[PDB]
């Protein structure tokens, strides 16, 4: 499989392992463990993404001038997409630890509730942007 999305399958385990919210997550969401080790592997997606474009640019069909770089544009976005769905993410989970400061102690099983459904959108999200930007690719 691509290196990139060996690196996006890392990225999405690692969030879907954090979708548990088990004992060990929690343990690791009031760090910034989790933050820094989804930033961490977010970093690898995009600079693997960001490599196999300029290789496939390699191995065009050549096309209109203005044809070309629609595509190129249009491969940008949708790469930009999955980066900044990559920090929302990793925004919610700061949200959260604060909201747990917050609370000075008491039960956060009603913040973790809401935290599991929202990531659960925010992953969806996610999801969706990756399997676009895959059939971009592939186009390209």
């Amino acid at each position: 499989g691509q290196r990139w999305e060996l690196a996006l399958g890392r990225f999405w385990d690692y969030l879907r392992w954090v979708q548990t919210l088990s004992e060990q997550v929690q343990e690791e969401l009031l760090s910034s463990q989790v933050t820094q080790e989804l930033r961490a592997l977010m970093d690898e997606t995009m600079k693997e993404l960001k490599a196999y474009k300029s290789e496939l640019e390699e191995q065009l069909t050549p096309v209109a001038e203005e044809t070309r770089a629609r595509l190129s544009k249009e491969l940008q976005a949708a790469q930009a997409r999955l980066g900044a769905d990559m920090e929302d993410v990793c925004g919610r989970l700061v949200q959260y630890r604060g909201e747990v400061q917050a609370m000075l102690g008491q039960s956060t099983e009603e913040l973790r509730v809401r935290l599991a459904s929202h990531l659960r959108k925010l992953r969806q999200r996610l999801l969706r942007d990756a399997d676009d930007l895959q059939k971009r690719l592939a186009v390209y």
